[PDB]
């Protein structure tokens, strides 16, 4: 309904093990070369509201249970969340993303470009 | 918010292959030996609205992408969604389930007494 009704823009949802990959996609967001401001970015914390939440969905997000349970919560209630696939084979990928929008993280910056551009898409929708 | 909202109170959600035991399933909850009425049960189809959503998760619905979007479907917003899980190994069983309510297929009547207990549950908070 309004950009300012949330603290903050994006959220990166991730595993312990894909702390770094989080971080420079974080710095990706928020560094760049009707609230007409730059991408508020920040690090997926508890209670921790944002507009766009952004999971990492990386090999070790699927071998934690906890992170799939997340990435449920995530796409329950239309909404901003745009899943990224990196570091793992499109036969590997979950089945549900078939019939669902995903960034793959073998396209342009490592699917960091696609994600911001998706960031951006759903801003304009906002007050 | 009512009972009467909805024209049925259970959907049957399952794969192609398990159409037999979710025939059995329907059977069970409508056939028993402020609305004060029976249970009103269907097998799930396109645009069906029902209280509750009875997902009968088997190796066949695993198998297939589209069944698993839909359990996705049916999880996005409080609500009744009772997964029973019949015909596979408990290690075997989506990692999801861990942090959420389901019913054991290992149980009483195959599972088919806890889930018609879990929908008799729901009625009750019904106008």
């Amino acid at each position: 309904s309004s950009r300012w009704s949330k603290d903050y823009d994006v959220c990166v949802c991730h595993s312990e093990e894909d702390l770094v990959a989080a971080q420079d996609l974080v710095s990706y967001l928020e560094g760049s070369t009707t609230p007409g401001g730059a991408i508020v970015s920040e690090l997926c914390q508890a209670l921790s509201s944002s507009h766009c939440r952004v999971l990492l969905i990386t090999p070790g997000f699927l071998q934690d249970p906890w992170c799939k349970y997340q990435m449920l919560q995530a796409l329950t209630e239309e909404g901003c969340t745009i899943p990224l696939l990196s570091g793992l084979s499109r036969a590997a990928y979950p089945p549900e993303l078939r019939f669902m929008y995903y960034v793959d993280g073998r396209g342009p910056d490592g699917g960091f470009r696609q994600v911001k551009e998706a960031v951006m898409r759903y801003l304009q929708t906002l007050s």
